[PDB]
């Protein structure tokens, strides 16, 4: 039993840094094959960031100008595009380590692994999530632009997120792999301000239902309430409004604890209108939103 | 900027499990070298587990009973020996993934990353600590067995715990790499209980100073206090006793934000006598003891 909050295998991904440095600056790059792919402000200083011309930058750019380090071994860049926000380093030898991967672009509420990296060498791993806002709150230093966010099916290595900005907020904004940014974030410095931070409500009741099947019961209650009642007071304190496929996907949930969808959607309810007196749920004292029903099934399968 | 839960990147790791089969039952092994390490309850069923002389059960295994597995190749076993607690299977081949490791023996308070496995293949990673009961509060279904926990520090691999019990409170105990168990728990199913889980103080000031780098300042206040006074408001909420030892790690944290540890034990006192109204401190709603002083200078380095 137990539960916490886990992060994929990153060795897979750990397999794919490189460092990446184009003039003056650096940061990590993702070697997946004979393609290099990492932020498109790599080709920018400290002054461009105020407001890039990016693809005139790109223009006094040339394949040695890409400085592509896999350790102590230099990759040799013969070509170099723009996708969206992503760069394209075509370099002429193959990553061996190589693992089976596709380019994924997840939905908001989504979760993910994220590697952080600095120099092209991986330094931690830690869960995250796809803010409603379309941001995350993850820990990004400087130079941690080119980690990636995965997720990992069996052997396929789903590639879905990396990391490009840090608002004037706290929190972080990044592109898909294909380049294409995760909200309405661009790639400058600007002020930027993500929308109002809703809960993903269906990651609660997910979450909800992982206490259940390990001891923490208290919350449970006598009351029951229907789909559109609930979202109103969901509606009231900032969050997600429940659909029929957030409940569907609670099915396995719901059908192994015998505690229907309805019945855990009051149990929230009575927690968003009375708080927690103090007590926690699963070591949190919060109601934790990070945790898809995907990831309760598999953390007890 | 940023704050979360970070874990070692697990690649070096993940390329140390295998698989061990010995009769009926299944767990993970490390594979180090030409030696396989798991626990020694893999030579027991579970009518054994009630109680097992562990001595004589060994007396009926030989070399050809434990079927240790890399994926699709098979290892041969040509000697075991039993070290405490933890299984010595000698085999053949050496492990061509073995990283620089060693085998160090964490202390009560300090944190690693753990490796969840099942049938030899890791299925997600996350970070832990050593309760001052010499618990964890880890996730271990079926089959965790021989999950291990480490610390990396640049290039050395440092192995310091493998999963071994799950107590009947929830929590989970186990041993180092070299058999001896942490606290005193035995690998027999039985009433073991653990004490009262104190707090690792010296990791929330550290979390706290945490928070003061990163915005979340409203815990700051105008008060101070001495160490043997605040060890009395410790005492009373099972928090752990601070020593000049702990001071000094904070040494670094205090010196940047120039806010004295003194100073922020007076901050913690009064989260302590007033709680946290509602409010949070780096996005937990809670005081989190599971952030070493040097896991906060790692991540903000
Ligand atoms: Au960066
Ligand atoms: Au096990």
């Amino acid at each position: 039993s137990g539960f916490r909050k886990m992060a994929f295998p990153s060795g897979k991904v750990e397999g794919c840094m490189v460092q990446v440095t184009c003039g003056t600056t650096t940061l990590n790059g993702l070697w997946l094959d004979d393609v290099v792919y990492c932020p498109r402000h790599v080709i920018c200083t400290s002054e461009d960031m105020l407001n890039p011309n990016y693809e005139d930058l790109l223009i006094r750019k040339s394949n040695h100008n890409f400085l592509v380090q896999a350790g102590n071994v230099q990759l040799r860049v013969i070509g170099h595009s723009m996708q969206n926000c992503v760069l394209k380093l075509k370099v002429d030898t193959a990553n061996p380590k190589t693992p089976k991967y596709k380019f994924v672009r997840i939905q908001p509420g989504q979760t993910f692994s994220v590697l952080a990296c600095y120099n092209g060498s991986p330094s931690g791993v830690y869960q995250c999530a796809m803010r409603p806002n379309f941001t995350i709150k993850g820990s990004f230093l400087n130079g941690s632009c080119g980690s990636v966010g995965f997720n990992i099916d069996y052997d396929c290595v789903s590639f879905c997120y990396m990391h490009h900005m840090e608002l004037p907020t706290g929190v972080h904004a990044g592109t898909d792999l294909e380049g294409n940014f995760y909200g309405p974030f661009v790639d400058r410095q600007t002020a930027q301000a993500a929308g109002t931070d809703t809960t993903i409500t269906v990651n609660v009741l997910a979450w909800l239902y992982a206490a259940v099947i390990n001891g923490d019961r208290w919350f449970l209650n006598r009351f029951t309430t229907t789909l559109n009642d609930f979202n109103l007071v969901a509606m009231k304190y900032n969050y997600e409004p429940l659909t029929q496929d957030h409940v569907d996907i609670l099915g396995p949930l719901s059908a192994q604890t015998g505690i229907a969808v309805l019945d855990m959607c009051a149990s929230l309810k009575e927690l968003l209108q009375n708080g927690m007196n103090g007590r926690t749920i699963l070591g949190s004292a919060l109601l934790e939103d990070e945790f898809t029903p995907f990831d309760v099934v598999r953390q007890c399968s």
